[PDB]
């Protein structure tokens, strides 16, 4: 009589959607302009999309995180220093407690985009936030943007990715659960980045980002019903570039 | 600077909690009195605790799932049949599309203890129901009782442990969520009974329903909170035993 039911949307779609929102963001402020060589900071998994699809713009593009060529932050400052790399547009997406302005400044890029991290106003997270600390060098010198992502009218503490996917996923759930013959559903959520680069477990990392991003407990049938609110939620997500 | 804080309260500990909280219930309903045979039809797991601390006031307890003595339905029929069982008390915690009233029929408890699945109003589940048609061959022939469980001012669909367990946990997170330097609060939860009766994997079962209830991305040390929250979710659980 009660039924299981898992969505055929998974968490990683989830991803890759809130990921494709914001590099048409990126792409659009892009509009008409040209590469030779781009770096990106921030962890791979998140940028990897962006990488791979600036990568039709550019001769070369570097994924720079502090764990297509991929380099940990201290490959990279050898590789400047040594003057094999200098590029044309940078794109920080670290956010909070990311790369410093200081180290940002010796670069001389035509196009800069940083990623705003704070979502709904939180005192502490806003004054931790030097989002525009990384702007000033390259304000009037180079084209400026600062990629914004929010849920309309809704809360989420930051514009991470994985902060959007989980506020999504669990909202979804909320409102799955008061459809007529639902018993209960189920986010299926994991910190993931601790799986990967605490545990070092590809296996289960792949396995778990993979899984239905929800399991309903239900009396209905209610499972495109249940895709149609996930659908709805993700539309909730608005992305674009503001520029400087 | 960003930080990641589990809870000590794993989902085990959550899940104990309101288990605790519907033996309570039974115990007061039952002042102290003794029996010579108890049995508890349900799942294991979600009624195991109620079995443990019902075994003080028996001779003899029977845990009966249709999957201290552990029966699935079919040991404990031919036992019934072959008359070495006839208890005194019967505690039904199967709920929605458990035990048949037509198989109590043929006992004859004097106390009969039935769990009322229903939490907030919802029309499926409400006509799906058949609780009082499960004590109406023990009214006024037994004492009989109506296991209720509620969340104050909040919605379950049901009043299943798995339910309140999920809505708890998931509320809590958000909550969590709403404090100062937070960036999000990951409820750790997974449809538990599939991996263990499906998958028949006792060891991943044991893993994931041992997973820290919530997982934390904070700018700040909000651990004391994120338990305080979460043990006020679960003192919003109310449960009671209606006597008919």
């Amino acid at each position: 009589m009660v039924k299981t039911i898992d969505t055929k949307t998974r968490v990683v779609d989830v991803t890759n959607e809130i990921a494709k929102k914001k590099y048409q963001a990126i792409r659009d402020f892009l509009e008409g302009e040209e590469f030779k060589e781009v770096v990106i900071f921030g962890v791979y998994l998140w940028g990897n999309y962006t990488a791979q699809m600036l990568s039709k713009y550019a001769d070369k593009v570097y994924l720079v995180d502090i764990h297509i060529k991929f380099l940990n932050l201290n490959e990279f400052k050898l590789k400047f220093i040594r003057g094999e790399v200098n590029p044309d547009l940078i794109v920080d997406l670290t956010g909070l407690g990311g790369i410093e302005p200081e180290f940002l400044a010796k670069f001389n890029p035509k196009v800069f985009i940083v990623e705003d991290p704070k979502g709904v106003f939180d005192v502490d997270i806003y004054e931790a936030d030097n989002t525009y600390k990384r702007t000033a060098p390259f304000i009037e010198k180079a084209k400026v943007g600062v990629l914004k992502t929010y849920r309309k009218a809704r809360v989420s503490k930051t514009s991470g990715t994985m902060t959007l996917t989980i506020d999504t996923i669990v909202d979804a759930s909320r409102e799955i659960t008061s459809l007529d013959g639902v018993l209960y559903a189920i986010p299926n959520l994991r910190y993931y980045e601790g799986i990967l680069f605490h545990e070092n477990d590809i296996h289960k990392f792949l396995s778990e980002i993979s899984q239905p991003a929800i399991t309903i407990s239900t009396l209905n049938d209610v499972l495109d019903e249940a895709e149609e609110i996930l659908s709805n939620n993700i539309n909730l997500i608005y992305s674009f570039v503001e520029e400087l």
